[PDB]
C-alpha cells in the first residue's frame, strides 16, 4: 500500500541516506531508473549488494508511459521503492508521479538525499544567488538550440549565477563535457553576439560532487576551455558579479586567478 | 589530521548520508552547531548515540570567532567532524570555514547531506524555475528589512518562484512560521504598494521537509495566512507563473484550490 520516492544521492552507493537504506531494505519490491542521470562512482550491483534486494531498472519509457502498470500494482499491496540518483522530485517529470500513485488509491512518501542544486555550494557561490537553471544540449541537424544562452543572460544582469547541466544519454553512456559546453556556448556567442559568453568570461567547474575528491576549478574561459577536468560528469557554472567572500573561496580552493578579486567582483 | 564538514540533512538524525556516518564514526573528535537550522525530529542524544560519538555543541559566537582556535587546533593532529542541519554549505557562511582550515594548514572535505534547497521539489514546483531566493528576518528596534521583498518582485517579473528561508533565533528557541512571515510580507506590500505580496497571492507552505508526513500547502495568502502549518521549520515560497503540470500538482498534493489550474498563459 506504500510507494516509496527514495533519492541515491550524488555519486557512490554510500551517497544514499540512513533513512534511506533501511527503508528500501524493508520493502518488498526495489525500482530505480538511470536514465535522468548516473552514479558515476558506482554500479548497479554495488547499489543491489549495499541494499540486499534484486533491483528492477525502469527505462524512461516504462517509467513516462508505465509507471502505473509497472510500479503502482505491486505497491497497492506491498511496500515498494523507487530509487532515483540525487534527491527524488528535483527532475522535473518525477513530481507528477507522485498524482498518478494518488489516483491509483497508492500513498507515496518522499526520502530525501543529496542533490546537485545544493552540492553546487561546494564551489563557494551562495546559494541563494543562483537564478534560473538551464541544460546544455547538443545541437543536431538542423535544430540549434540556444535557450540556455539567455538564462546566463537574463540571472547574471541581476547579479545571479546560473547553474548549467551539461546534455547526457544514459543509454549510450556518453556525458558532455565542461570543455565542450564551452566551445558550444562561445559557438552561440557568437551568433546572437550579446556579450555573455565570451573568452574573458569567468566560469567555474565542478566533477564528481559527492566523492571525497571532487574537481573545482574557476578561471577565465580562454584558460580553462582545454583544461582537463576529470571524469565526468561535469557541471558549468556561469558566475554573476561576485561577492569578495565567493571569490576569495575560489581563488583559495578552485585555484582561481587573483584577478577575479577586482575583475569579477 | 583532516577535518570534515558533514551535513546531518533535513529533520532527524537518519537524514545523514551512509558515507556521512561510516566518516563520523571513525573521527577522533566531533563538533556541530545547531543554529543555522532545525532538525525537529530528533535530539543530540539521538545522534550522539548514533555515530557513538560525544558531540561538543558549538555556538555561533564559538564558530564564527573562535572556529580556528577551537576546532582546527585538533585537526592537525587527529581526524576531526564538524556537523550541521541540512547541507554544511547551504545558505551559511560556513564555505569561508575552509579557507580558515587551508590557513591553518588543514585538509579539509565535504560530505553533503539532503538540504532544504532541493527538498523544495516536493512542492511540485519545477526546481529549475527557482529564481535568487531571500531571507524572512524578524524586525529588529526600528529596523525593518525588506529586501526579500524585491527579491520576490524581481523573480516574479521573470516568472520565477521564490524560495523563502524564514528567520531563526537559536538562543531563544525562536522559529519564525510562514503565518509570521505571511503577515510581515503584508506590512511590506502596504509600505512599498508594488502589488508584489496581497491577499490574493499564492503561496508555497513547506514544513517539517524530510519528515515522512511534512505540511505542504497552497493556496492564497487570505486562506494561509492564519492556518496552522505545523511545528517549526517552515519555508514559504512565493510561486511565478505555473506550469499546468506544477498546479496539478499543488491541487491534488497541496490541496490548493482548483482554480489555480486555470493558468494566465
Ligand atoms: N526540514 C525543513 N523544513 C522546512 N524548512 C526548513 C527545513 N530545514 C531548513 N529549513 C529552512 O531553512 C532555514 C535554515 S537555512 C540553512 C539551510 C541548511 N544548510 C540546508 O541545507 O537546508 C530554516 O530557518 C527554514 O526556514
Ligand atoms: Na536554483
Amino acid at each position: 500500500m506504500v510507494l516509496y520516492f527514495i533519492g541515491l544521492g550524488l555519486y557512490d552507493e554510500r551517497d544514499i541516506t540512513v533513512k534511506g537504506l533501511e527503508i528500501a531494505k524493508k520493502c518488498d519490491y526495489v525500482f530505480a531508473e538511470f536514465y535522468t542521470s548516473l552514479m558515476a562512482g558506482t554500479t548497479l550491483g554495488r547499489i543491489q549488494k549495499l541494499i540486499g534486494k534484486e533491483i528492477r531498472v525502469l527505462s524512461r519509457e516504462d517509467v513516462e508511459l508505465n509507471f502505473e502498470n509497472i510500479v503502482l500494482p505491486l505497491a497497492k499491496e506491498n511496500d515498494v521503492a523507487f530509487l532515483t540518483p540525487g534527491d527524488p522530485l528535483v527532475a522535473t517529470t518525477h513530481a507528477e508521479l507522485r498524482i498518478r500513485a494518488k489516483r491509483a488509491g497508492v500513498e507515496s512518501y518522499v526520502i530525501h538525499a543529496p542533490s546537485i542544486y545544493s552540492a553546487v555550494g561546494i564551489t563557494g557561490l551562495h546559494i541563494y544567488k543562483f537564478g534560473k537553471s538551464a541544460t546544455v544540449a547538443y545541437p543536431e541537424g538542423n535544430w540549434f538550440p540556444t535557450s540556455y544562452y539567455d538564462v546566463i543572460k537574463e540571472n547574471a544582469e541581476r547579479g545571479m549565477h546560473t547553474l548549467l547541466f551539461l546534455d547526457i544519454k544514459a543509454e549510450k553512456r556518453m556525458y558532455m563535457t565542461a570543455n565542450e559546453a564551452m566551445e558550444l556556448l562561445l559557438k552561440v556567442e557568437d551568433m546572437k553576439k550579446g556579450g555573455v559568453f565570451t573568452d574573458d568570461t569567468l566560469v567555474v567547474v565542478l566533477a564528481r560532487a559527492g566523492s571525497l575528491n571532487p574537481t573545482i576549478r574557476a578561471g577565465y574561459v580562454k584558460d580553462l576551455i582545454r583544461e582537463d577536468f576529470g571524469d565526468p560528469p561535469h557541471i558549468l557554472i556561469v558566475p554573476g558579479k561576485l561577492h569578495i567572500v565567493e571569490a576569495e573561496y575560489l581563488v583559495e580552493i578552485a585555484g582561481a586567478p587573483r584577478e577575479i578579486l577586482r575583475v569579477n567582483v
